[PDB]
């Protein structure tokens, strides 16, 4: 098992073909998960279920420059639940990132920041149980 908040070093960047893989528990009554790709203090894409915004479970996806936060990104399909066990997947493509939730497809996110290269890191936080964070290349 793994503490949370968690930092996952991506050394010289991200790739396209890379191949991120989460595996956790939401815990009981769980708030938020976040995910936040780093260059430096600019977060390149965050990742962002909420389990109860206005009584509604909703993911949230941004890009944090300068420390101001850019438009939101919002999905409703929510593959989450307090309790249960995840796999979050995040496939680095040409022009987005690519995220599936328990080998399901549930959206992407165009590349805002566009040094690939420069978002070296991967903070993962929030109301789970984190078992194993690692990548590969496909
Ligand atoms: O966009 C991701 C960040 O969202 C804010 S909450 C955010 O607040 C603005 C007002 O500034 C609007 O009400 C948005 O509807 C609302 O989502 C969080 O505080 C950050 O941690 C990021 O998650
Ligand atoms: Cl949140
Ligand atoms: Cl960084
Ligand atoms: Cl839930
Ligand atoms: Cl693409
Ligand atoms: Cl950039």
């Amino acid at each position: 098992p793994l503490i949370v908040p968690y930092n996952l070093p991506l050394p010289g960047g991200v790739v396209p073909r890379m191949l991120i893989t989460i595996l956790g528990t939401v815990k009981p009554n769980a708030n938020r998960i976040a995910l936040d790709f780093q260059r430096g203090n600019d977060v390149a894409f965050h990742f962002n279920p909420r389990f109860n915004e206005n009584n509604r479970r909703v993911i949230v996806c941004n890009t944090k420059l300068d420390n101001n936060w850019g438009r939101e990104e919002r999905q409703s399909v929510f593959p989450f639940e307090s309790g249960k066990p995840f796999k979050i997947q995040v496939l680095v493509e040409p022009d987005h990132f690519k995220v599936a939730v328990n080998d399901a497809h549930l959206l992407q996110y165009n590349h805002r920041v566009k040094k690939l290269n420069e978002i070296s890191k991967l903070g993962i936080s929030g109301d789970i149980d984190l078992t194993s964070a690692s990548y590969t290349m496909i």
